[PDB]
């Protein structure tokens, strides 16, 4: 099964950058290295034995990270279906989200108490202190800011999102998407060192074509330690990324 | 391993188009469904692992298909290490590797009896009927053209390629690539029927990147008969198209 297939992959402590949690980035991709169909289209990727792995796979991280894009397109739930709690990480730099944040599925989750309360990540001054403090009474958020001097040329240091996280006490993240999250943290390296500890993928078999998301990343990019399992449908990828 | 894997796959008499020979799209992607490194990077896709399977499958089909610009990239033997014969089909609309002829290891190969006579496939007037005589008695080699009413905006109708080759008793085709042959084929349906009855591909963990030569064909494609393989460092999924 992929309970031991995925053991060495799961978060532990040996850990290059203990200033960081542990980071799985993990997504199920079509043939031809889409992760949702062209736009109108229905999108169809993991079946069923691999969406268990994945809950199972939330079920080991104390958070769960996706951007502003993917919350708008597929409003996710983000909780784990094994019902152990995790915490929702949304990615949004200006908090495109606030103007829907009554109607979300992870709003309505946190308030009921079937999922964790979810956190978003902005730049600096987004939202105001007296603001932070209503949303937080009124739709059970908080709200974690970057610096100003982590923001270049309108892009988040994924060094810097991490840390926040872990001196929030998230010890490990899996990181799900989208497309722009996964290509950058692809490449994402500190002191060549990367920021990402486990890349689990999912690959099912269809293709999506060329007007789908596309994943790849601006560079080629080794990996290590790689370990593959495959289910009826769909094979999965475990592997580390290569200094 | 992969012999009882592929079983289902290698060519068999339960074809819908008797019309045409039995057709394997086979090829080796990276995870991001590149098949080729960007411009002046080394391409490591495949292991020894899935080379072997390659060549297991040569040895099942009486013909290999590959386009120009792949015979430029790569100089290919496209014989089979098996020792079994295997007939080399390039398609080379111009007939550009007239340029090369005498340097190519196909001709090489045909010549030392390591390979058989290759063909290449052009449009109609392209090598003159004398050029063609002294070059079937220089180089080995043959001709054939494609007629007009099977070319469509520049593109050679598959249907009529394929028929060609199984009206000279070539009873089944492996074609290997490159990426416009790929993402055509993949599309290709007469009356609803995929021109492939087997697709079989090598996934190798490693990202090519952006500039990469990209597999995805122009609309989604649904597979069926779905099954999966895999080694140390190789995945391989077997399909074959649906309606
Ligand atoms: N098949 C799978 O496993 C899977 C998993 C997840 C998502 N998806 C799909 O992915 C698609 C969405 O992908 P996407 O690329 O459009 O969106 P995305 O990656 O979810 O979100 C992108 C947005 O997040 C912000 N962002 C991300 N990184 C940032 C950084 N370092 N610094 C500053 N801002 C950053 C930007 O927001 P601003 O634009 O506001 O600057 C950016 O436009 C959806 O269709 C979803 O269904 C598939
Ligand atoms: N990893 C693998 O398994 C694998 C396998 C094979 C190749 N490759 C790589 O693929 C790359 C080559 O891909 P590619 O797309 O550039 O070349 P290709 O598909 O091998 O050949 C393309 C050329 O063949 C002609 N062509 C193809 N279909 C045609 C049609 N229906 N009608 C008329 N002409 C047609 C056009 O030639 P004209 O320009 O003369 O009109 C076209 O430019 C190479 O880098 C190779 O190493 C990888």
């Amino acid at each position: 099964s992929f309970v031991p297939f995925l053991e060495p992959f799961i978060p532990h402590e040996n850990t290059l950058l203990p200033e960081l949690p542990f980071v799985t980035l993990t997504y199920a991709q079509s043939l031809d290295s889409r992760i949702a169909a062209k736009k109108g289209e229905r999108t169809v990727i993991s079946h069923q034995e691999t969406k268990n792995m994945t809950q199972y796979l939330r079920s080991k991280h104390d958070a769960i990270l996706v951007g502003v894009k993917t919350v708008l397109a597929d409003d996710p739930g983000l909780n784990c279906k094994l019902g152990t709690p995790i915490r929702p990480i949304i990615l949004d730099p200006t908090f495109q989200l606030l103007s829907k944040i009554a109607s979300l599925k992870l709003i309505k989750l946190g308030l009921s108490g079937e999922g964790e309360p979810p956190v978003f990540i902005t730049r600096k001054g987004v939202v105001s202190p007296d603001l932070q403090a209503n949303l937080r009474s009124d739709y059970g958020i908080s709200i974690v800011e970057i610096a100003d001097r982590d923001v270049h040329r309108g892009k988040m240091s994924w060094f810097a999102i991490l840390k926040i996280l872990k001196d929030a006490e998230i010890h490990s993240v899996m990181v799900e998407g989208g497309a722009t999250i996964i290509n950058d943290l692809l490449i994402c390296r500190q002191n060549s060192v990367p920021l990402v500890a486990s890349l689990i993928i999912t690959v099912g078999p269809v293709y999506l074509g060329k007007d789908g998301v596309e994943v790849t990343p601006a560079r080629s990019v080794k990996l290590g330690n790689v370990r593959w399992w495959h289910g009826i449908q769909d094979a999965v990828v475990a592997a580390s990324l290569e200094l």
